[PDB]
């Protein structure tokens, strides 16, 4: 995409802390979430969940023809309900502005203006606050990492002008067709509107690439999840590639389901949500660490502080069926798939040293908050499959009728996810 001119680029001011020292960054919404329209006025493009088709009759006239616009300082507040101070970040669920109404948000970290922050997780310690309290049933607060581009596409796709800037380039492990841009281009060949969303669609291109999922979560259940991919970076896809869910979900380049760590559904039922061990009513501190030997990833554990208490990750507790594993190793991805019934494409994509070469070459920090118009979110929260009741099938205290996107906007439109003290720096130790 390029970029419009009618609304002026502001990025949200935001501090996080970088190896011991304070940084003021910023944050930048992902280019989805922006107006698509003519570069010669102001017509849209993108109109609704469909294309204009005199203007986008394919992707290289639609390409030529359109452009994303900025997101001034105004915007954020009254169009995303999207605030911030200091080191703490807010985003909102439901906003009805001006003539229109924004669903959730995406946001990437800025390292300046036109490039993101890049993270080496590697043989480090990342942490951060949340509170997810005002989170119900069927919505998501997600904070994770993505091996997007630094520059968001601008070097290697030459029809992207507006890049990191603009929030450009987003993929992840889903290999999402919902991406309006993908690898510089407009997405609109073979788009279908949504029937279940009315500002979402599907192009033919999907924008795959290797994604750490450190905190998924509302205040009735939370996972952190490795997902590799065996291609390199950013990368394009169609057909097949794409991994579509369905009958492809396994025959793509990335690996949709992850290797997954989630209490609940590892037999933990009271260590995360109201009134937990860790408690989802009150603010939390979530602490990654991810361990290396002989400078691989061979290990990401997992530590929560709340009112000064350490307490350690719960383990596997499927007695004399699954060790007690505590953290995301090689071992309990093998062992607990197994359990499952779950086919281990963590591993068939390149497993731990995918990931962890995956890690090396550095990631962007994504926020996100959203509903699923595709499962109800009850892979997270409730029972999935839904008439499923073999191990693995219960993943947290939720109705099988709960996370309808429908119901969740119409009766939690206020719900509302916090993250603060972003912070990177070596591995401590805990007590
Ligand atoms: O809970 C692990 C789980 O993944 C499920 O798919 C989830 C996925 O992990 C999540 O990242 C994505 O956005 O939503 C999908 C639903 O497709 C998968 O369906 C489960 O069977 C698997 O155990
Ligand atoms: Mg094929």
């Amino acid at each position: 995409q390029q970029a419009g001119t009618e609304t002026e680029e502001y990025h949200l001011p935001l501090t996080w802390e970088r190896d011991g020292s304070s940084v003021s960054a910023s944050v930048v919404i992902d280019s989805n979430w922006r107006w698509t329209h003519s570069t010669e006025d102001t017509t849209n493009c993108y109109d609704g969940n469909e294309w204009d088709s005199t203007l986008c009759p394919d992707a290289d006239t639609c390409t030529e023809n359109c452009a994303i616009d900025g997101v001034d300082q105004g915007t954020w507040g009254d169009t995303y309900g999207i605030t911030a101070s200091g080191s703490k970040l807010t985003l909102s669920f439901v906003t009805e502005g001006e003539y229109s109404t924004d669903i959730g948000s995406r946001v990437f970290l800025m390292a300046d203006d036109d490039n993101y922050e890049i993270f080496n997780l590697l043989d480090k310690e990342f942490s951060f606050d949340v509170d997810a309290s005002n989170l119900p049933c069927g919505l998501n607060g997600a904070l994770y990492f993505v091996s997007m581009d630094e520059d968001g596409g601008t070097s290697k796709y030459s029809t992207n002008t507006a890049g990191a800037k603009y929030g450009t380039g987003y993929c992840d492990a889903q290999c999402p067709h919902d991406m309006k841009f993908i690898a510089g281009k407009a997405n609109s060949d073979g788009w279908t509107p949504s029937d279940n969303d009315q500002n979402a669609g599907t192009g033919e291109m999907g924008a795959c690439c290797h994604e750490m999922d450190i905190w998924e979560a509302n205040s009735q259940a939370q996972s952190y999840t490795a997902h590799v991919c065996s291609v390199d970076g950013y990368t394009p896809c169609t057909g097949t590639d794409c991994g579509d869910n369905g009958d492809d979900r396994y025959k793509g380049v990335c690996d949709k389901d992850g290797c997954d760590y989630a209490a609940y559904r590892l037999g933990q039922h009271d260590f995360y949500g109201e009134g937990g061990t860790v408690d989802s009513g009150s603010t939390l501190t979530v602490i990654t660490q991810f361990i290396t030997g002989g400078g691989g990833l061979n290990e990401i554990r997992r530590i929560y502080q709340q009112g000064g208490q350490t307490i350690q990750n719960a383990a596997v507790n499927f007695p004399g069926d699954v060790d007690p594993y505590d953290s995301i190793t090689e071992d309990f991805c093998v062992d607990i798939k197994r359990y499952f019934g779950d086919t281990n494409d963590f591993d068939a994509k390149g497993g731990m040293s995918g990931m962890s070469n995956a890690l090396k070459k550095g990631m962007v920090l994504v926020m996100s908050l959203w509903d699923d118009h595709y499962a109800n979110m009850l892979w997270l929260d409730a029972t999935y499959p839904v008439d499923s009741t073999e191990p693995g099938a219960l993943r947290g205290p939720c109705s099988t009728d709960s996370g309808d996107p429908a119901d969740v906007e119409a009766n939690f439109p206020g719900s509302t996810v916090t993250f603060s003290n972003i912070k990177i720096g070596p591995i401590q130790s805990y007590d």
